[PDB]
């Protein structure tokens, strides 16, 4: 069943790579809790990975036990493995997104968290609340 007292995150992307952003919202109310300023060059999967890790950091700072929902099986897998498996080339244009991803991985490797990371079931519950 759906846990309404939770944080839902999602990514907004264009091109491949292209401009990427993400946000986290309250699953019940739709209130926006955090938003990432558009990154000029990145991929959808990298954005989704960053969104989940930002959510983990957000909930940990606030001592919250609410779970996080993501509609990305890939990103959820990457976070649990503490390793983003993007195939995006590493060059000057992609340096910022890679730096953020590398730092998000480092955060996962150096912190613990109690947050369950759950799959949002789009087919049965409608679009994830944080959808763009």
């Amino acid at each position: 069943e759906i846990i309404w007292e939770s944080l839902s995150v999602d990514v907004g992307s264009q091109g491949n790579p292209g401009i990427v952003e993400y946000k986290g919202v309250d699953t019940k109310t739709g209130e926006v809790l955090f938003e990432r300023e558009p990154i000029p060059i990145g991929t959808n999967n990298m954005g989704e990975f960053l969104a989940i890790v930002h959510g983990l950091r957000y909930l940990k700072e606030r001592n919250s036990r609410k779970p996080i929902y993501s509609n990305s099986q890939t990103a959820i897998k990457w976070v649990k493995d503490k390793k983003a498996k993007s195939t995006l080339v590493r060059n000057e244009e992609t340096a910022l997104i890679w730096k953020l991803v590398d730092e998000a991985e480092e955060w996962l490797n150096t912190h613990t968290y109690e947050t369950p990371i759950l799959k949002w079931q789009t087919d049965k519950w409608g679009e994830i609340k944080a959808d763009y």
